[PDB]
């Protein structure tokens, strides 16, 4: 009788839970061996343990029909045996598995180990993404030199792979059906536990959308008067390696050249950094600080004993793209970060942070439950903060912002700024996820693959590449995440909700007041406060336990993702860039690009 079996499927799940937080600790530590070391002895240390997990987890799958879970009263019961359920990629017979394992770390190793040659000195070639090839592509302005490093990383880390994200595209469909959802797709949206999920992002992506091609229109018109008109027209798609960023997904390091008002101040502490002698380990110190201020967890002994903050400077090949890593014991959790000592890198130390803590603060949950209400809320926590540590009014508390004079120009260069990072983002991170999609979902055929992904990035973000690509590139894998088999949309649903979180914690912190000119929203910090702190905690501490809305409710009182919270924040641009775009009869909107031969 189902009575007893709900009291005796309680202790099974409890005995399982430590199970599997256990059989993970052992994946994740052969996992970050190989991250932080990559050898063909780590990668099938690494393969061969997630192999014998997913073997495990397949007996569970198989064991959860043994309960009539679906009939018992607890709720709670009932949301740990589904997540027992969907098995992902462990789904697969044992060599698919094996093959797929293959495949990712062929793709990951690929992109970690790419190595171009100078533009000035054809016999160095030992200059790396990070930090070299990123070094030219942030500070250089000849459009050429930007071309070349353009080129070379993208046949390098995209078009070297392309039989690889083939068959990788194949064995993620064929699992995806095994667990009998359609595609790769549904099952990355299953993580988000609502099934109009994509039409809201839809619905929200328009209502911002106008607002992006007013930012674009302006930095096109900012950059044919830099560039000339030979290299930036003002009808056609932007050239992307004009932008600051091998992707173009964020476009803040052209600041310099775009801003509003170049004589007014425009925020760049980098320098002011290094002035006073910041290292890694002062910036997650300082981050950490932040974090303990709003009466948040302080990182254990463990992160830093074992966590690793700045590039090995031994000869070793290993994955320098910032992660955190949770280790799934009690206050296991580190970062791996090849650290910089720049604005964007202390933003990032906490964005990275926002993942420990999150680890931090639900790791009395059951295994089941230590993850994020959704991916979203996991990659929005960091950059709540981040926000705050932006202002004006943080950097001067810190002593990086000196003698800065907050006018109506400068503020209008210091919300052109972050929109050049929040808003700009929004249609790229959108495209990462409706491309791999388009392909899961088998809706492209694979002789049209890679002007599909230009295809959408015009489409979306008015953007190209800057010299003709066709079918015989394959530019999608230049993208760590799309190597590294990394949803996307996590992304887009982070920086929405993220403003929802700011301006609640800054209400809280009595930090925002919208009928108060005193307290602008662009210029709140939270840091010092526990009130904001308090409304982490009630959401963090929760993990997975509830569908997300619960997770939003304990945070804020509300249930729905809105973009009500980041055109709020953007309004006082948004007015004084449409009337900037008018005084100076700027174009907007694009041609379709001819930047991909079919
Ligand atoms: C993805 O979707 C798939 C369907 O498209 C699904 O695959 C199905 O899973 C079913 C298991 O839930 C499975 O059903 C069993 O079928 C057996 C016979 O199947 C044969 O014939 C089929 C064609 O006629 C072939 O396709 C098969 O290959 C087989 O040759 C039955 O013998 C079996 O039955 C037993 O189990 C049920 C248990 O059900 C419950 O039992 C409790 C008792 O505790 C009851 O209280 C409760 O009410 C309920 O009845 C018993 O009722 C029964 O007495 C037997 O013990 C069972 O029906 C099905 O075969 C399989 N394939 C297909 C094509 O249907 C995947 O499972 C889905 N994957 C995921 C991850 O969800
Ligand atoms: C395995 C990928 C980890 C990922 N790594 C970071 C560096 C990352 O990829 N990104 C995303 C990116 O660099 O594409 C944007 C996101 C916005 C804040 C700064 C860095 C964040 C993460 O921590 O979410
Ligand atoms: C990297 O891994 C190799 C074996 O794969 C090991 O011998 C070596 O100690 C590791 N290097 C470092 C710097 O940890
Ligand atoms: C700090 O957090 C604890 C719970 O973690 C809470 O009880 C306490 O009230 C908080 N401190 C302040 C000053 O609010
Ligand atoms: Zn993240």
């Amino acid at each position: 009788a189902l009575v007893k079996e709900e009291i005796q499927a309680k202790e099974y799940l409890e005995n399982l839970n430590k199970e599997l937080a256990k059989r993970t600790n052992v994946e994740t530590e052969a996992a970050w061996a190989y991250g932080s070391n990559i050898t063909d002895e780590n990668e099938k240390k690494k393969n061969e343990i997630s192999a014998e997990l997913a073997k495990f987890m397949k007996e569970v799958a198989s064991d959860t029909t043994k309960f009539q879970w679906r009939s018992y009263q607890s709720e709670d019961l009932k949301r740990q045996f589904k997540a027992l359920t969907k098995l992902g990629y462990a789904a697969l017979p044992e060599d698919d598995y094996a093959e797929l394992l293959d495949t990712l770390s062929a793709m990951e190793s690929n992109f970690a180990k790419v190595k171009v040659c100078d533009y000035k000195d054809s016999t160095k070639c030992d200059l790396a993404l990070d930090p070299e090839i990123e070094e030219v592509i942030s500070k250089s302005r000849d459009h050429e030199e930007l071309a070349y490093y353009w080129r070379e990383f993208y046949d390098k880390a995209g078009t070297a792979v392309r039989s690889q994200f083939e068959r990788y595209v194949e064995l993620n469909t064929k699992a995806a059906k095994l667990n009998n959802f359609t595609s790769g797709a549904e099952a990355w949206l299953d993580e988000y536990e609502d099934d109009t999920f994509e039409q809201q992002l839809e619905d929200i992506f328009a209502d911002i959308r106008p607002l992006y091609q007013q930012i674009h229109g302006y930095v096109r018109f900012r950059l044919r008067k830099h560039y000339g008109d030979a290299v930036v027209s003002e009808t056609g798609p932007i050239p992307m390696h004009l932008l600051g960023n091998m992707w173009a997904q964020q476009w803040s390091e052209i600041a310099d050249i775009v801003s509003p008002f170049p004589e007014k101040p425009l925020v760049d502490v980098s320098a002011e950094m290094e002035k006073q002698g910041y290292t890694p380990l002062k910036m997650f110190q300082m981050g950490d600080d932040f974090f303990t201020s709003m009466n948040l967890t302080k990182l254990p002994q463990d992160f830093w004993d074992k966590s690793i903050i700045e590039k090995p400077t031994d000869g070793r090949d290993l994955v320098c793209h910032a992660s955190a890593w949770d280790f799934y014991l009690t206050d296991d959790v580190r970062i791996k970060q090849c650290t910089r000592v720049t604005q964007d890198q202390l933003f990032t130390v906490h964005h990275e942070l926002g993942h420990i803590q999150y680890f931090l603060q639900y790791q009395h949950q059951p295994f089941v439950y230590r993850t994020g209400a959704n991916p979203g809320f996991h990659e929005a926590v960091g950059d709540v903060l981040s926000l705050s540590v932006s202002t004006p009014k943080h950097l001067e508390k810190i002593g990086l912002l000196k003698d800065y004079v907050r006018d109506d120009e400068a503020r209008i260069n210091q919300l052109f700024l972050t929109a050049l990072d929040k808003i700009v983002f929004l249609p790229f991170a959108f495209t990462m996820d409706k491309y791999r999609w388009s392909l899961f979902r088998g809706e492209v055929d694979k002789a049209n693959w890679n002007c599909a992904f230009w295809k959408l990035r015009d489409e979306y973000s008015g953007i190209e590449p800057p010299v003709v690509r066709s079918e015989k590139d394959f530019d999608a894998p230049a993208k760590y995440h799309i190597s590294a088999d990394v949803e996307y949309l996590r992304y887009l649903v982070s920086f929405i909700i993220q403003f929802q979180f700011y301006k609640s914690a800054c209400i809280k912190a009595g930090q925002y007041d919208p009928d108060n000119v005193e307290l602008p929203l662009d210029n709140c910090d939270i840091y010092g406060s526990a009130a904001a702190g308090a409304a982490f905690h009630n959401m963090l501490s929760m993990g997975a336990s509830k569908p997300w809305p619960d997770a939003l409710e304990a945070f804020n009182g509300e249930r729905i993702m809105s973009g009500k919270a980041i055109a709020e924040y953007f309004e006082p641009l948004r007015v004084w860039l449409e009337a900037e775009n008018i005084k100076n009869n700027v174009h907007i909107g694009w041609t379709t690009s001819n930047k991909c031969v079919s």
